[PDB]
C-alpha cells in the first residue's frame, strides 16, 4: 500500500544534491516522504495525543502576522525575540486535503518558532540539535532523515566538527526527552505576547 | 588530500544494496571510508588516548583461539559466553601496512566480543545499539555510517519498530557516555578467563 | 584537477529526482557537469572544428527576437515554423566567464531551434532522438548523460515504449552522423528568414 | 505487479560501486532486474521469434565441454578459437524455475561465446560494443543498463576514450541491426566443430 523505495530514492537525491536554493531541497524531500509508511504512522501516533488530535480535527494553522508588529511587543516575549532575529536573517504552501498534507502545513507554519523556545541556533548544528529535540518528543519522517543526513554530511565533509555535532544531537535528544509539553501541540499564534522563559516553564523544558 | 565524495558514493551504494552476503557488504563499505578525512581523524584522536596509542605502536592483535577450548572455561567467563552463543549462531583479512589498516584489523578481530561486555543482542537493533555505545566512547567512520543507515532503513522499511530502535540507540549512547574504560583499549585475548560482570566492573559500565 | 565523482553524484541525483519544475532539474545537472574532465575535453574538441572555434572567438550569442515578428515571416522560413510551434507550446541565464560557461549559454540560447532543422518532435522521444543527433555531430557531457538517462528511465518505467525510444535514438545518431554541417556552428539569428528545407540542404542533412 | 524502483536502486548501486570481485557485481545487478517490468517484456518479445521460442520450450542449455578437447579441434572452428583465447585469459549458477531464470542461465552459459562470432575484443570497449550488437538484435534489461553504465563511466572517468567507446557502440549496433540470425537463438554446443567464418555466414553478419 506504501512506496518506501521512493523514500530511499528521495534520501539518496537529498544526500547527492547537498554535495554540490537550499530551502526548496528540503520541501521536495518532505513531499517525497508522504508516500511512505512512516508518514501515516507519524499521523496515527500524533492523533493518539489528545491536544494534537484536536488541532487535526480543527485544521489549526497560525494566524498571519506582521514582523514589524511582533517586534513592537515587550523585551523577552516570543514575538520580539522571533522578529529581532528574522530582521537579522516564507515557505512552500500546499492545499490541506488530508491528515498528511495538514501535518506538513502545521510543521512548515510553525517549525521556525521551535528553535527560539527549545534554545538552538539558526546555524547547521543548531538545526540538527533541534531535530533531535523534536524526534525525542514526537517522531516524524523528516526529523529522522535530517538527523541521519546531518551525521553523514558532517562526518564526510567537515569531520573536525563531528564532536560539536554530537554534542548538539545528544543535548537536543536529552532535553526533548525531558520536556512533557510537546512543541507540535502548541497554538503558537496565542503565545507571541508571552515571555520565552514562561513558555519554556509551561512546556517544562527542565522536567 | 582526501576523497570524501567517494565516501558518500560508498554510503549510497550501501543504502541501495541493502534495499534488495550481508557480512561482505559492510567490509566493502568500511574499505571505501579509508580514503576519507574522518578515517585519518579517528586514528589521530584514538592515538591521543595512551593505552590505545600503545596498541598502535605494538600492532596488537588478539591471539588465535579454538571455540571448543573457550567453551570449556568457567560459567560466567568471557570465553564461555562468547563460545556458547557462537555455536548457537570469520572475517575479511587485510595486510597491516599503516595506522588505518591496523585500526581496521583491530576492529574486525575484536568487535564481535564488544556486544557481550556492552550487553546488546546479536539482532539488528542490538547491533545499532552497540554502534551508539561505541560512537559515545571512541567515534570511528563505520559507527557513524551504520547509525544513520540503521535509522533510515528502519524508518523507511519497518517503521513500526522505530520506537524500539530509538530505545536501543539512546540506551547505547547513554551507557557508552558513562563508561570511562574504552572497549577499543582492551587486550581481549587476556580477558577470556575473566567473568563478564568483572570486565563490566573494570570498564566501569555503570559510572 | 577535476571532480568527476561530483558528476556521478549529479547523475544519481538526476535519476532519483526523475523517479518521483522539470526544466530547472536539467539546468542544475548541466551545471554540476562543468567541474568534470569531459566538460573541458568537449570544449577542447569543439574548438578543433574551425566554424565552431569562430563562435568561441566571438563568444557569439543570438540577437533578441520578438516571437510575433518571427511569425510574420514567409511560410516555410525558420522564424515562422519556430514561432508557430512556440505559440502552440525562457531559460536559466549565467554570466559568460570562460569557454565552459560560454558553451552552456550557446547551447541554452539555441538548442530549442535544433529540433525544427533536425526534424524531431517536442515530446520526450523527440528530445532523446535530438540528443542522439547532437552526440553524433558534436559530443558534450549533457547529451551523453541525457541519452543514458533516457534509455534507463524508459526501460525501467515505461518499457512498452523502449522499441520506439531505440527507433528515435538510432535514427537521430544515423542522420546526425551523415550531417557534415554542425548545428552548434550556425549563427541561427541570421537564418530566421531562410526556408527550413534550404537550411537542411545547406547543412547537408541527407549526405 | 513489478518493483521498478528497486531496478533504479540496483543501477545506482552498480554505478557507485564501479567508482571505487568485478564479475559478481554484474550478477547481483542482473538479479535485481528480474523484479522489473522490462524483465518480463524481454521474455514476452523473445518468445515472439520462433527459433528463440523453441529454446524457451526445451529450456535448452549447452552441454558440458572440456577446454582441452575443444582446443584439439581444427584451426578455424568455434571450439579451437574459444579454447585458445580461454587459455590466454565459470559463472553464478541459479535454479531454472521460470522463463526469467531460464533466460538468465541461457545468457550466462553462452554469452562468452558471442564475442568470437560477433568479432569484439575481451576488453571493456569490446564488451560494451558486444552489448550494443545484442541490444540491436534481441533487447534484454542488462544490455540497456550495461550500455548506459558504459557511456556514463567512460565519459565521467576516462573521457579521452569516449570517441573510441562511441566507435565500438555504433559499430556494434549497426552490425547487429544487419544480422538476421539471432545470437540468442543458436544451439552453440552443436557449432564447436563449425568454422567461425561459416557461423558468421549462416547468421548473415554482413546482410
Amino acid at each position: 500500500t506504501y512506496n518506501n523505495d521512493k523514500g530511499l530514492l528521495a534520501y539518496i537525491q537529498f544526500l547527492a544534491s547537498s554535495a554540490q536554493g537550499n530551502t526548496d531541497r528540503v520541501f521536495d524531500f518532505e513531499d517525497a516522504l508522504d508516500q511512505t509508511q512512516m508518514a501515516q504512522l507519524a499521523v496515527d501516533e500524533l492523533k493518539k495525543i489528545p491536544e494534537v488530535n484536536a488541532l487535526f480535527s480543527e485544521r489549526w494553522l497560525p494566524a498571519p502576522f506582521n514582523l514589524d508588529d511582533l517586534a513592537k511587543l515587550p523585551e523577552g516575549t516570543l514575538g520580539h525575540v522571533y522578529a529581532r532575529e528574522m530582521k537579522a536573517r516564507f515557505y512552500k504552501k500546499v492545499p490541506v486535503v488530508d491528515d498528511i498534507s495538514y501535518l506538513k502545513m502545521l510543521w512548515r507554519s510553525t517549525h521556525d518558532i521551535y528553535h527560539v523556545v527549545a534554545g538552538f541556533d539558526t546555524n547547521v548544528f543548531g538545526e540538527i540539535g533541534l531535530q533531535a529535540f523534536f524526534l525525542a518528543q514526537t517522531p516524524i519522517p523528516i526529523s529522522v532523515m535530517l538527523l541521519s543526513f546531518g551525521m553523514v554530511m558532517i562526518s564526510l565533509y567537515q569531520p573536525t566538527n563531528f564532536k560539536a555535532l554530537m554534542t548538539e544531537i545528544s543535548r537536543g535528544y536529552r532535553v526533548g526527552s525531558h520536556t512533557p509539553g510537546k512543541l507540535i501541540a502548541q497554538k503558537w499564534d496565542q503565545l507571541w505576547d508571552v515571555q520565552v522563559s514562561e513558555i519554556r516553564e509551561r512546556l517544562g523544558v527542565n522536567s
